[PDB]
């Protein structure tokens, strides 16, 4: 449970799925969430309010963000040679729109919302991530 | 992904539906299967082909055993002061024998198969247990 998690997303009713699935299934990751892509941008460079982020391990990334971009977010992340190292999910509205990114991004995209079961896909489809169980006192 | 598990199941077909969904969802916690009482309690105490098994975290038992019956491995399970704080899920073959069962063992049983679903409502039924995502060369 050490790799932390941004939700870059705007919809309040799709970050409310997100945060009761990490919290009914025990997910011990944490998960941290931005509305916007200035917000978002701030995060990963951690300045202003967010100086003190951690790192994350996984960014989720919808595409229609207020202020910045979808895009815009993804292209920043690229350039900067450091953020580019981290594994980014985007969210795409339908299934038929996930075939359509795929096609010209494979399995970096899921549709939204990402509820526990979308969240599992997006661990199988990521090579370097798995599930443990751990005990806690 | 620390804790063992094992699990006592005499069902082929059922041990390879809990096999599979270990490997397609990638946990990495180790699955260990004894297919009747005599082999479950050969592993717990370590003895004879077992010398070198790990102590699980958590105890999957059926209660359709060959050789040795499923009481009598939670019986024995209880009596020894060290095995008795191991974690124990009951599997039944009917949600309606699950009411049945918590009515006069709660928590602490589940319908099996235990496909990754189930297991998953295992993890939640269990104060301590956590699900985690890490990160892996």
């Amino acid at each position: 449970d050490l790799i932390h998690i941004l939700l870059v997303e705007d919809s309040p009713t799709d970050v409310m799925i997100t945060r009761e699935a990490f919290d009914y299934y025990k997910l011990l990751n944490p998960l941290h969430v931005a509305g916007d892509g200035v917000a978002a941008m701030e995060f990963l460079r951690r300045e202003g309010q967010h100086s003190d982020a951690p790192r994350p391990g996984l960014i989720i990334l919808d595409l229609n963000l207020p202020k910045k971009s979808g895009r815009e977010v993804l292209q920043e992340l690229k350039a900067d040679p450091d953020l580019m190292k981290i594994p980014v999910v985007v969210l795409t509205t339908s299934k038929s729109e996930e075939d359509v990114a795929r096609t010209y991004g494979a399995n970096c995209y899921i549709t939204k919302p990402v509820d526990f079961t979308r969240f599992v896909e997006v661990v199988r489809r990521i090579s370097d991530f798995w599930f443990g169980v751990v005990t806690l006192p």
